[PDB]
């Protein structure tokens, strides 16, 4: 890992591991999600913003960054043993939050094999509840960001900004009774964001996963799943195959996540 | 990763990832288990395998884990480089062994060690079997000839018989199921999943105030994709010892049994 020449982005190479791949000997979308999160964490560390990726006024008001939206598009999943180079950068979205974008490339050819975008909001670190975003904690990190607009999804009306509807009962498919284990928690005993992607895909029938490849995943994070919570994952086909997804707590039916996935025949 | 000079062992360096660590900002025992499995995989690849010999493919025979023993003196911190050395040894008709030594890359100090017992099984019938002399000669050329042991000790805890837990268990985690992330490239539950499931019945107060030093785990049967497992634990003991039992909900069929040793932070 190393910051690029202008110090406005970070790049890192990963060799795909035997246990990180699926039945097609290529990296799963959850492995990709963890690789995106790891290169995000090393970019914050390399510029002096790690203690959580936080700024000086955030540390004082006790605010942390939390994911509100994750959008990934994969054109080619890396094979077991292949080297994948990822480039990451951040940009402010005014006083509404921040964005982190990624570009995945094949190290051998330099060809783009995927791309991601994420929306981040402020949250009180002690209570774990959402709080406003002010310009007080804005100028302190914008010098480590590209100045002109730079997006992984620049195109007008692109899939990453599409409004997601809420799934109406009954769901076509479901996986009920999902619970997090210690391996699903992060260093601060909180459920890893990549877990929710896995839980979302659990309600997709195996026949689909065996005959199709996942091209697009958009996921909105409404509420976090606590260590002792139990989640149901619901899916209904809306179509290439398209699915509408809903993660909710088993007891009260409180929404934790909503999303959409797009799959293509192999 | 690279085979050592005599081509009788393999070494690899791993940089610890942000998502691979626990509450102490050090690698979890499951992360270590996956690192052991990955360096095992690359050692088999570097010598010609894709760990099945030519004669084993014809007879529909695979290697399966029967025991896993890990001792950790120091878990690597997030960002640290951990060097692992792995090798294999024959166990005659019984099966094979794969050992590991974990070291700090900066000091060369041993921070942990592991051992594993492997047995031959027919893929179709699931029935375990003794190693024939034809198969034995194929892999014996890749093992050190003067046996190398990770656990040399005359009465090492890696060879101790593990009893079966009697109901009622002191503690339990009920209704554990595998998700797709828990499966390997052949749609089978990863061996590291069972370690995680075993540790789920350990109370959080113990995990927060103690560090895991030793884990021995016997693999009796495998959990299929649609199975549901219960994890049982009873304290048997500064140092804490636990007896573990993983079993299916549907009938109470044993899949794993084990022991863990923890020490106050
Ligand atoms: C500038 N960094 C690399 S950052 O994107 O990680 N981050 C921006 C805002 O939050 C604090 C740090
Ligand atoms: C020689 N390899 C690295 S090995 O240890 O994977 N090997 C021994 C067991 O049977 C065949 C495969």
């Amino acid at each position: 890992g190393s910051l690029t020449e202008d110090g406005l982005s970070y790049k890192e190479k990963f060799v795909v591991r035997s246990y990180e791949v699926g039945s097609n000997k290529t990296a799963t979308v959850e492995t990709i999600a963890n690789l995106l999160q790891e290169v995000g964490c090393n970019h914050a560390q390399s510029v002096g913003f790690s203690t959580f990726a936080t700024t000086t006024t955030m540390r004082k008001l006790h605010l942390i960054w939390v994911t509100a939206r994750m959008h990934i598009e994969i054109y080619k999943y890396p094979a077991w043993g292949d080297v994948v180079e990822i480039e990451t950068w951040c940009q402010s979205e005014g006083r509404i939050g921040t964005r982190r974008d990624w570009i995945l490339k094949d190290s051998v050819t330099g060809e783009v094999t995927g791309r991601a975008t994420s929306k981040w909001v402020m949250m009180n670190q002690d209570t774990r509840r959402l709080q406003k975003v002010s310009d007080d904690v804005r100028d302190e990190y914008l010098v480590f960001c590209p100045q002109e607009p730079r997006l992984a999804f620049p195109e007008e009306n692109n899939r990453s900004l599409k409004k997601i509807p809420k799934l109406e009962d009954p769901a076509q498919y479901s996986m009920i009774g999902l619970k997090p284990r210690r391996a699903d928690l992060d260093m601060n005993q909180h459920v890893n964001n990549v877990t929710y992607i896995g839980w979302v895909l659990e309600s997709i029938p195996q026949e689909i996963v065996d005959t199709h490849e996942l091209q697009v995943i958009t996921l909105d994070y409404r509420r976090e799943c606590q260590q002792d919570d139990v989640v149901d994952s619901l899916t209904t086909t809306t179509s290439d195959s398209q699915f509408l997804h809903l993660l909710r707590l088993s007891g009260d039916g409180q929404e934790i996540n909503r999303g959409t996935t797009l799959w293509r025949k192999k």
